[PDB]
């Protein structure tokens, strides 16, 4: 009965002083239109780079609720050749260990926190969420920071829900033209991926 549609991008990245212009809404109930009764927990800070979530809910008469939420993310506007960031894993993107699997267009952000370091929502392509659907509880948050020869150092790394950090990552390069990231990331004890990230 109550429906709640969200408008622009689940994943939105911002440069710092860029101002947050709302994407929009819409909300029914019963064929009555009920987009102002819209609530918002959450707040875009554009000058101050980090990660702000907003999260919209639409309410319904016995203590019911629909929701969804949005993720705005603020870089660092100092030039890098990195730039920030929503990346599509690439084709040429593999499991290499146990056996060798190809996967697709999966989307991941990387923006800068400050000069040289970076975030990532997923070192690990978007295989165990999305590709799995085990959803945001799993793919690997890290910072990483860019070197001046155009590789990738990774500084922490976590999967929640199984508590671990990469066991290392090796064969790094960025392409400062076509503006493409790749790395080989090796996972639990033996597993091992090849990610290429385009925009």
């Amino acid at each position: 009965f109550v429906t709640l549609e969200r408008e622009g991008d689940e994943k939105i990245v911002l440069e710092k002083g860029q101002p947050f212009v709302e994407p929009g809404y819409y909300a029914e109930m019963n064929g009555e239109d009920i987009t102002e009764s819209v609530q918002i927990k959450g707040s875009v800070d554009v000058n101050t780079p980090g990660i702000y979530n907003l999260v919209y809910a639409a309410y319904n008469e016995d203590g019911f609720a629909k929701t969804f939420t949005r993720t705005v993310y603020v870089a660092d506007n100092t030039a890098s050749p990195l730039k920030s960031g929503i990346y599509t894993v690439a084709e040429g993107s593999k499991r290499t260990a146990p056996s060798v699997v190809a996967f697709s267009g999966y989307e991941i952000v990387i923006f800068q926190m400050e000069p040289g370091i970076f975030y990532i929502s997923d070192f690990l392509g978007g295989w165990y969420d999305q590709r799995a659907g085990y959803g945001p509880d799993y793919a690997m948050v890290g910072k990483f920071e860019l070197n001046d020869d155009n590789t990738i150092t990774p500084l922490e790394s976590y999967v929640a829900g199984w508590g671990d950090s990469m066991d290392q990552m090796t064969n790094t390069l960025l392409d400062p033209a076509t503006g493409t990231l790749k790395w080989t990331v090796a996972y639990a004890g033996q597993l091992s991926f090849d990610i290429i990230v385009k925009q």
